[PDB]
């Protein structure tokens, strides 16, 4: 592997270190926030948690493993030759990315067939992981073919899932209030701009352009700020939409 | 013992900790729902809560001994000699199969004899495990006839568990509503998929069907899926079964 | 010291997982079935926590100790040098039993001479370990006339111990309905069978029956599972009394 | 990098033991001391909490680095080659400071474009951080104008949040009772001061000030009592106004 | 230094986990206990947890010391050159000293003058332990001049901290119930006892008597004695005193 600078090294070890501790945060505030908004929403924020806890921990390791992957040595980072790769991040997402669609869905309160769309994009989300996993650990020179089928056909339930987010979940977005219509219109912008950077670096990866130790850092520094935002950040609008919900029909603690 | 390539014991690495995050996650989940639903199923949302986190501690031990049990040499995991085998697990069951009939007995609310037929539960369970060790223990070459006469023995309070989880509990099973007749079944059903997989393990085991690699993989795989399912999504069910019957009587403090 | 095999070595740190499992199992379920019990005896359930809790930091020392004190050499468990022994537990017995004792009167609600009556158990408990402490560190070979003579002295407060759980505390008893009747005196008989196992132990170890591998795997076992038993199952039957007294005076929250 | 006498070393390590446990301690006091005041000021200490939380674990880490960093020697302390420099504290920041603010504001009540005010402080200190951090890894010497560059644009954000403090929030201050007014004057001038100990620090890093061994040991000690100031006890002034709010309106639960 | 036997080794290890293990109990039993009683003294019980909590911490570095600091060799203890001494034992006391006071301020209730009284106690305690700090880190046989002036300027807030609690404290306590008296003046009682051993330690290093393995273990044991009787029993009987108040104006819960 590519050796590394102190800086370079430097850079992904703070990027991992700011993941667990606004992982941690997310957990501490969802945690305690669930007492301030009404009784209806509180299952709600309790998977936002379970969100941050998982990845917390996934984090907590992350970091283990890239201090074992390199060595100080004559002011460079070396590679030791233990491993360090993207698909220990699968084991995550193949349980946080099911849950973040769980608490949307479980805070917007659908009216009829709640339990068919969320079993839908429940399945949904497992399969996209479990069809990418067989593709991340193809190697992009020799096994180009395989990578490519993977992942097109985790793409599939990706798209699914895109769909129902704008075409079914529409209808129910509009017997919502202005603020609340404003806040779940933001959510779903921020599902779009976060959850694409995992295929693109799926994608550049099955091209060669992830070779160099520019793009090494690059791409944890990437993968930390996506995970922060799609989860804590989510969790966080979570919040603010069931707050404002509280507050619309007088259920608010306060 | 057998070398592990890089994939087949990052393959086993990453269920382990898929394990140890799913036991960490229900833990949570059952401590902070046990406020949803009504006072009255909440002590059996607290046992789901205790199986969760012994399991969960024991996970973050057998990762640790997987680790331990492998160096990386010239890119292949070679055995270290430190011991790993599933005699440890046993460690595990005799506390968590116990407790998992006693929050499905707890969340029913037996009209008559609870306490009888929790106690009988609670004591096949431990003469299962309890018969089940010296059996495991024995080498399936040297000491064939120890291991099986010992998994005979422990198979006798399986079925004894088996036959009152579907004979006595039909009757108290047919006095819930439809959506509680429902849930209750499928964990019934859930029961009897998941708890097999220990068993035929076991008898792959005694026929020496579990030598190589490939097998030494699928076996760590099958107990992180198996536990996952028989641990955390049967804690899931025995809420789900809690809230409707909350919401049946009216409890439900939302 | 004598080598252990890899079965031995493996019984004692097994069952020292299994105590850590369930202090900590004890310990959740303590804390969270306080909130189940009538206000008036969620006190004594608090007490039951911090014996689990205190127990259970004690067990992980241990565990961690029994590692250190062996290594694997030649398929043999040759012991390191580092030391390990009986005096390490009279650190946590110091505590833990005379909690043990007050929870006991906690539940009970004396009507009279509460105070005195535990004070007295306090300071019996405090002076047996205090006292059996100096002969567990008597060579039982160079220094057997000081082990005796501790022993002989530390049974006193044992003895007056428990004459007044027999003799004292009876009238109390005979003060409840008979289904508390019932789990007290099931109580009692879980101190007096428990306790017992210590004072066997320490004059099995001042005849010089204790040499052999044999004979150090049992104890560790023993050890184990009497303080299981006199923890966790104890604060269970605390818990049980608890509730049963909650369902009489009708101060259960459900 | 200089070497370190035995109580150089020791006064480090200590005053970030020092800062762990401060950060400790005021979590547990946020987290506990949250039902103490009126329903209303609770977020404003969960907020609270979250930083002490943030920042423990950041200490606890830096905490490890120090250790890390240098080696006992001929009772010396000789630099080990392990990084340890002022960077990683900027991950800390970049949470923390956006979060202090923003419980400033939340404790306030502000009548009238509260969102507006909070957005443009958080945005500011994030600014201010990002800007600050790529010339704190600037070389004093080879890179000096790309460090005054960084700080100057850095305090750009910094003069318009004091400028917010002072000449925005002063309507707001003053229609506050005297009792809170005198807290509120008081939490602003505790953070003018505390705050301007960092650009005096990488100030006096620009200019080569910070060499040797003296500058080393006392520019941790400053950090240490800075965060400590700027946290925990900026927290406890938090609650103090919490408090006398609760007070003020009938809504104390005492 | 001084080589330790095996006995003079255990008996320090076993006196500091002993220390931890009632830091970590007293903070579960005062964080679960701080709903016992009514709701005007619990802010009194949480900064109890504050103190157990920020010790508890201390004491398991200090354990992590003490291990460091000898090494196992040829049936004795040698010094591995690693430091180990007291004045680490002044980072925890600069917290808890100031916190101890606050505590019986914050259960006494006063009517009149609560805040100054509070304040110059706060100031005194952490004037008495800034003061102790130099002396301690001076060498008493090369600097016993500053050793001797630094522990004579320590010695006026200790008195003044006396006098306050005998003499402005007297008719607050004359105000309560013959329970409430009786307890506070224990409490008193136990203070002038326990915090006279640390000047009396000083003092004894500064004469040189504190040379040799005896001296070395009896310290340390003191140490842990001491701690836990100003700290987790002081904290119990804050609870008590608590509790009887609670009980006196009839707002106990139970
Ligand atoms: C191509 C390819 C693949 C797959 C690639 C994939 C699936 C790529 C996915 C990329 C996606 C979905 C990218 C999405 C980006 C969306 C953006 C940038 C959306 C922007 C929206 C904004 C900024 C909206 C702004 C706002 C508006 C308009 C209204 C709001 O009120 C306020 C505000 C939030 C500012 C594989 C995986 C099959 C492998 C193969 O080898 C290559
Ligand atoms: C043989 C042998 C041994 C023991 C072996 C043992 C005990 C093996 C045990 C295996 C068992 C009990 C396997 C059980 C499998 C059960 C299955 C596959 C059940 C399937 C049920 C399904 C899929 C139901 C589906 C559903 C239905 C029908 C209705 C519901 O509403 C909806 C849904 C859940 C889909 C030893 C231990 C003595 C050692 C010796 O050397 C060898
Ligand atoms: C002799 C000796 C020493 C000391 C030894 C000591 C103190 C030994 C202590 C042993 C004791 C106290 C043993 C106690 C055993 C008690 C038993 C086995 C009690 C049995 C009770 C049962 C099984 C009751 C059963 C039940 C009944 C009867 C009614 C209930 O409703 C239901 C049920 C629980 C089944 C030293 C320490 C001085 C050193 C010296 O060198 C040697
Ligand atoms: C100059 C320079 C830079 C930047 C330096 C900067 C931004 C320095 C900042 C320093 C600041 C803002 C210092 C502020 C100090 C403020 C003080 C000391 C305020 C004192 C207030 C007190 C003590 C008030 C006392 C009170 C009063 C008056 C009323 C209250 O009721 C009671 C009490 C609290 C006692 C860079 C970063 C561009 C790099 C370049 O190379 C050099
Ligand atoms: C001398 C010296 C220094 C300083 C030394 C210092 C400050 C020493 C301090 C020692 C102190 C203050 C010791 C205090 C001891 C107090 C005792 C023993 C109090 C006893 C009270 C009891 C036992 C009361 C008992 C009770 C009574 C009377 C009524 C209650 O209702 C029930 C009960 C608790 C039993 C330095 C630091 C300047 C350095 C220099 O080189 C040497
Ligand atoms: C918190 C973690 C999150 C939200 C992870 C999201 C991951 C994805 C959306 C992954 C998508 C993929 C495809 C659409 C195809 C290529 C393979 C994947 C798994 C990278
Ligand atoms: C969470 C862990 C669970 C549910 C473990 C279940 C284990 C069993 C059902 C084990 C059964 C066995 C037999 C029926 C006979 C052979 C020996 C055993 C112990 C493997
Ligand atoms: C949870 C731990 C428990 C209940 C420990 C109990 C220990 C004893 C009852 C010890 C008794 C002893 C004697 C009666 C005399 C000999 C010395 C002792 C300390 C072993
Ligand atoms: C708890 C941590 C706190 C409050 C940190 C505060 C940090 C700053 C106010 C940093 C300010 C800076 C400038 C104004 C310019 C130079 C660069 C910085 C980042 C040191
Ligand atoms: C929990 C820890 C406690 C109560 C520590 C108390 C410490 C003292 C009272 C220290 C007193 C000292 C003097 C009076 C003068 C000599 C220097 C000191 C710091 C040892």
């Amino acid at each position: 592997a590519t050796t590394l600078t102190l800086q370079q090294f430097s850079t992904v070890y703070n990027m991992l270190s700011f993941a667990v501790a606004s992982m941690l945060g997310a957990f501490a505030f969802f945690v305690m926030g669930r007492k301030i908004v009404g009784p209806k929403y509180r299952l709600a924020l309790v998977v936002s948690s379970l969100v941050v806890l998982i990845a917390g921990y996934h984090y907590w390791r992350i970091m283990g493993s890239w201090t074992a992957a390199y060595a100080l040595k004559d002011g460079m980072y070396v590679p030791t030759g233990e491993p360090f790769n993207d698909a220990y991040r699968y084991v995550d997402w193949l349980l946080t990315v099911p849950l973040l669609l769980t608490e949307l869905v479980l805070v917007m309160k659908l009216k009829k067939e709640s339990g068919s769309v969320l079993a839908k994009l429940i399945l949904a989300a497992i399969a996209m992981i479990a069809l990418g996993y067989p593709g991340e650990i193809s190697n992009p020179e020799s096994q180009a073919g395989a990578r490519l089928m993977w992942g097109v056909l985790s793409t599939v339930p990706f798209l699914y899932i895109l769909y129902v987010l704008w075409v079914r979940l529409g209808d129910a977005i509009g017997e919502h209030p202005a603020k609340v219509q404003v806040l779940l219109k933001n959510t779903r912008y921020l599902i779009l701009l976060t959850w694409g950077f995992y295929p693109i670096v799926y994608a550049m990866g099955s091209y060669g352009w992830l070779g160099g130790a520019g793009s090494v850092v690059a791409v944890q520094v990437g993968y930390s700020i996506a995970d922060v935002t799609a989860k804590a950040l989510y969790g966080v609008m979570i919040f603010a939409i069931a707050y404002a919900k509280s507050e619309a029909d007088g259920s608010l603690p306060a």
